[PDB]
């Protein structure tokens, strides 16, 4: 029996996420929703009329302690969703701060941080845990999923397959030139030049189609809710004992950067195993060459800021 | 063949949540219209679309909703908001969504969540056969948040496994109209007051989520949910499946022209108006005690339009 908290539940995404979470997580499951937002409480009362076997509280108030008290796994969706300043400027503060008392509350919990600049911000969470001296960096995670299932999606839509039985990985960082799609390693399929480029540019930008759809009233939230629903049950069945491969941003052997978005085996301590991406493409090789500068400036800005 | 979903009022709360399920739970092939005033719309479908299931969904923003009715099997209609105002202002919506809907697809099932369902649904019914193409067999008030709530509530007080509990419910969709039949639910045996808590509890947990909401919200998710339920229901009966549901429909009239009960649903939307069973002396009273305020909503409707 796990315990599944949600910081940040009544935005957008993190509506979606705890309404999937009520609907998928395992029988005997606890699921705790947390945000300054008054209407939190109401959020879990509108949830837990919901006929699944997995318990459901929501917390308002000024402290997630509540949330955060024996959970398993501690998925944060707290601050705004996504100029670049301004964005970091508000939720850089909030993830340090959550950070800060999740190295009290619960330090043995798996970390999964939605909120952005995620290149960014699961840097803060590692220094706020090391000043904490409970950093444990096979239990720290940068939500990618988001990367993953659009690439799913366009690939599967492109080629005619079956959006549900596709895989493609997804390695680098989490936003624009840092997304690196590895189309090359997708089974069965082949693609063309301007496929890839094609490809590759939309999965990248993906976010502002969707807010350029909105006319610029909002952001991927459904979709969002959608791929942490995913990575977080994924952390729960690893667990639980069973054995999961999943495509974060974690601290791995750092041989292009500290934190680097790859395969991992996860395990009932968090990651079992740092997982090698694989051969890429020259064109991914050139890619992955021309993205480091930015990728490795986004986690110096996060080491800075704590 | 595959089927095609309209979701009117796509944007709200209640909208996105039933949104979102049924991107996720319709049959592979499906096709999924959203549409609403709101002009992030076509948003809410890009954002849908990124997810990696089968069913091909599209958007539109404006003051009309056709290319969503356009060839639509089933509309799902949740426009609208949660005194005298407001339902001038819901019940204004749902006249021209049934105007629109009259024009454009009269042989789609339509689901209506937009409350209050027990005035809205003949609103509904009255537009149709002014128009000449009323198909009583296709116009329901979705009632099933009563039936899930009713099976969550019951299934916490005696330990019971929420996704296997059964629990009627029956009459209209507000306050004392909303009659939950625990008479009937199998494997259980229920105090006098566990009857009287329940059902009290059972008809004002839309009050209880408002105030759990400190007032600025109501059901959307849970809403969501029930509506993607019945939405799924009635895409199994099109597509050939015989299925059971309880939903607001116009029936054989032995309380209100319009009522809740079990249906059986068919190809042509009502297969099959089914008895609701043997009721309790408490139920018995509840139902004769709701006659004059489900009649009246009704009334209520049809003057309306």
């Amino acid at each position: 029996a796990m315990k599944v908290a949600v910081i940040g539940a009544a935005g957008g995404i993190g509506q979606a996420l705890a309404l999937l979470l009520k609907n998928r997580l395992p029988a005997g499951s606890d699921l705790a929703l947390y945000d300054i937002a008054p209407v939190t409480p109401g959020v879990a009362a509108d949830l837990s009329h919901i006929p699944t076997h997995v318990s459901i509280k929501g917390y308002a108030g000024e402290d997630p302690t509540p949330a955060l008290e024996g959970a398993d796994v501690v998925l944060i969706s707290a601050g705004v969703a996504r100029d670049r300043a301004d964005l970091f400027n508000v939720n850089a503060g909030i993830v340090k701060s959550l950070a800060e008392r999740i190295a009290v509350v619960c330090p043995n919990a798996c970390i999964g941080i939605i909120t952005n600049p995620v290149n960014t911000t699961v840097p803060i969470a590692a220094e706020v845990l090391k000043k904490a001296g409970v950093y444990d960096k096979r239990k720290l995670f940068g939500v990618t999923t988001l990367d993953v299932i659009r690439s799913e999606t366009f690939v599967a839509e492109l080629k005619g397959q079956d959006p549900g039985e596709v895989r493609v990985p997804v390695i680098g960082g989490h936003s624009g030139v840092t997304i690196l799609p590895l189309l090359s390693q997708v089974e069965g399929v082949e693609f063309s030049d301007e496929e890839i480029a094609a490809l590759t540019k939309r999965i990248q930008n993906a976010g502002t189609e969707v807010v350029e759809a909105k006319a610029g009233g909002g952001s991927a939230t459904l979709s969002m809710g959608q791929a942490a629903c995913r990575f977080g049950l994924a952390l729960v069945k690893a667990l639980q004992g069973e054995e999961v491969i999943e495509y974060a941003y974690v601290e791995g052997n750092g041989e292009h950067a500290s934190f680097f978005a790859q395969p991992v085996k996860l395990g009932k301590e968090g990651v079992e195993e740092i997982l090698p991406y694989g051969e890429l493409s020259d064109f991914e090789k050139a890619a992955l060459d021309g993205m480091l500068e930015t990728l490795n400036s986004d986690i110096q800005i996060g080491v800075d800021f704590v």
